[PDB]
């Protein structure tokens, strides 16, 4: 079993990769009435926990690794992109 290589927190494959003070996330986490400490954390809309795979094809979209645990079923916040 592998899902990824951070020990930032967790890591996750996101479909959209935007940070949170972007006209993007800003837009999307005022539709989860997300509240923000630091709005300048990247959040990863629909971003599933990668632990499938553990090969190159374990992210279809973007690979991210989040350092906060509080998701809203599809996003993720304070994300960090990772590869390889």
């Amino acid at each position: 079993g592998s899902w990824g290589q951070c020990s930032t927190g967790s890591i996750q494959c996101c479909q959209n990769v935007v940070p949170g003070d972007s006209d993007l996330g800003t837009l999307l986490l005022d539709e989860l009435g997300i509240v923000l400490e630091d709005p300048t954390v990247l959040i990863g809309d629909g971003c599933d926990p990668i632990t499938v795979a553990g090969s190159s094809d374990a992210c279809s979209a973007t690979a991210v690794c989040c350092s906060d645990n509080n998701v809203s079923g599809v996003i993720a916040i304070g994300c960090l992109p990772v590869t390889l």
